[PDB]
RNA sequence: UCCAGGUCUCUCGUCGAA
RNA sequence: GUUCGACGAGAGA
RNA sequence: GGAG
């Protein structure tokens, strides 16, 4: 993706938006209590921690467009994934405006809790002034879509999160792009069938693990993953993508039924534009984060380039060998024969991609069912049960979380969120976990799950 | 004086009235 | 208890 | 800009 052109939003008749420059985030009653390397992201060029230039730190994942063409390894990769997509029968059929907007099995409804973007976000104007789950009414909704339309540009915010304070230094805070009310309506008609299917079947037949339950997938995913492991990091990889990855997309979204018309929509994805403070600008490639279909979109693109990066590096592979579970950028696989990564690293450097080894590793080395992560969790399969397989997310990063808070008044809630996260590393390590939480006052204030009782509701969910 | 911060998935919690 | 609904939070991508 |  690249940044192709900036203007003042003043010239373009587009409104300053005013992008909140203040962190929620703040220290919790744990914050001593356990030991932690993040901080609140920089949110604005005047940050006192900042070691470099914050505005080119953030617009730095915008890395470039390779020019090339759809080659043969590409049709061959879409054609092969799109084969697999057939047997789920996706529907092309526009959803029903109301479940488009207000929930269908597979498929919740609008976040009313968030920002309804351009221009309502200018206007003073709400998601919940306009759509309300009580009374499922379009009539404002309607309105609001013929009188202000489609394509309206997205809108700029700087994500407010923790971040490892070597990010903290560069300025590297990540962007989250807000789509339109419109927009994000006029997407889940035209592909919510497509969505909620996918939703409904993750797994290998999709390659994608959007709608699964990490506690109840993880036992089924060495089942379908039963060769040895393929798996690495991407950098950048929503904003590193050029357009001929969006040509792939629109390519297999023909093959599985979608028109010329429904398919440019995919177009505003690949070259969209963008509101940023006082600025209005275009960006050529790149997954703007934030559009509706963010994850299916990049978890089906990363579908097409590594089965493409396996078809031009390895002749005489067998795709129908060749098994996956992407999550947007996220990824594990498998092949019956040992693939060599750091080679598909290479053919990905050609097509504009910047692929490392798994986990921030040194080298692009072993992956292991000991080593390997999927949406940062280690696999351990129980010890008693051992067709159970435990998601692991290390206590290093529920303890980044611990650390801090939106609003004290969730205590009770994030520590019993974590919790359910935590147990999973074991017995001993949880008995620890819940000792530290009681070695302060509030943490005594808290009603804590017993470990066994948690094991006892994880075995029961099978 | 106060508000402004995406798409989605899963899970937990508080409310439900069948 | 169980479903389905509305609201809050946490985590992941 | 919205609201009180
Ligand atoms: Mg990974």
């Amino acid at each position: 993706g690249e940044i192709e052109f900036i203007e003042s939003s003043k010239d373009a008749g587009f409104p300053v938006i005013n992008t909140p420059s203040k962190t929620k985030l703040e220290p919790s009653v744990f914050h001593q209590v356990f030991e932690g390397n993040k901080e609140p992201a920089v949110l604005r060029s005047g940050d006192p921690r900042l070691k470099a230039n914050f505005e080119e730190a953030i617009f730095s994942k915008y890395i470039g467009n390779v020019n090339t063409h759809v080659d043969e390894y590409m049709l061959e990769a879409v054609d092969h994934y799109a084969g697999q997509l057939a047997t789920l029968d996706i529907s092309t059929e526009p959803m029903k405006l109301e479940d488009a907007v207000y929930g269908t099995e597979g498929l919740e409804a609008l976040d009313l809790t968030t920002s309804a973007g351009y221009p309502y976000v200018a206007l003073g104007i709400k998601k919940r002034d306009i759509l309300s789950k009580k009374t499922k009414d379009l009539t404002k909704l309607k309105e609001c879509m013929d009188k202000y339309g489609l394509n309206l540009p997205m809108v700029t915010y700087v994500k407010d999160e923790l971040r490892s304070i070597e990010k903290v230094a560069k300025g590297k805070s990540r962007l989250i792009e807000a789509s339109s009310l419109n927009d994000s309506v006029a997407m889940r008609q035209t592909f919510g069938n497509l969505y909620k299917t996918f939703h409904l079947n993750p797994g290998v037949v999709t390659g994608s693990a959007v709608g699964c339950d990490p506690d109840l997938f993880w036992s089924k995913i060495p089942v379908m993953l039963d060769g040895h492991l393929i798996a690495f990091d991407y950098s950048g990889y929503d904003a590193s993508l050029s357009p001929v990855w969006f040509a792939c997309l629109k390519m297999i979204l023909e093959k599985l039924g979608y028109t010329h018309k429904e398919t440019n929509y995919i177009d505003y994805l690949c070259n969209s534009h963008h509101l940023y403070r006082d600025k209005h600008y275009f960006v050529r490639g790149g997954m703007p984060s934030g559009c509706s279909g963010t994850s299916i979109f990049n978890s089906m693109i990363n579908n097409i380039i590594i089965r493409t990066l396996m078809l031009k590096v390895y002749k005489g592979i067998d795709l129908d060998q060749f098994r996956m579970i992407a999550y947007g950028d996220d990824v594990i696989a498998s092949y019956p024969w040992p693939i060599d990564a750091s080679l598909l690293a290479e053919a990905g450097k050609g097509y504009g991609l910047i692929m490392t080894p798994a986990d921030k590793g040194e080298c692009f080395n072993e992956v292991t069912w000991t080593n390997v992560t999927f949406l940062k969790r280690y696999f351990r399969a129980d010890e008693q049960y051992p067709f159970l397989v435990h998601p692991v997310m290390p206590m290093k990063d529920i303890h980044e979380s611990i650390r801090w808070t939106k609003d004290p008044k969730n205590t009770q809630d994030h520590v019993r969120s974590l919790c359910l996260l935590a147990w999973h590393n074991g017995e001993h390590e949880y008995e620890e976990f819940i000792r530290k939480i009681r070695s302060v006052p509030v943490g005594r204030c808290l009603t804590l799950p017993a470990f066994s009782t948690l094991r006892r509701k994880w075995l029961d969910s099978f």
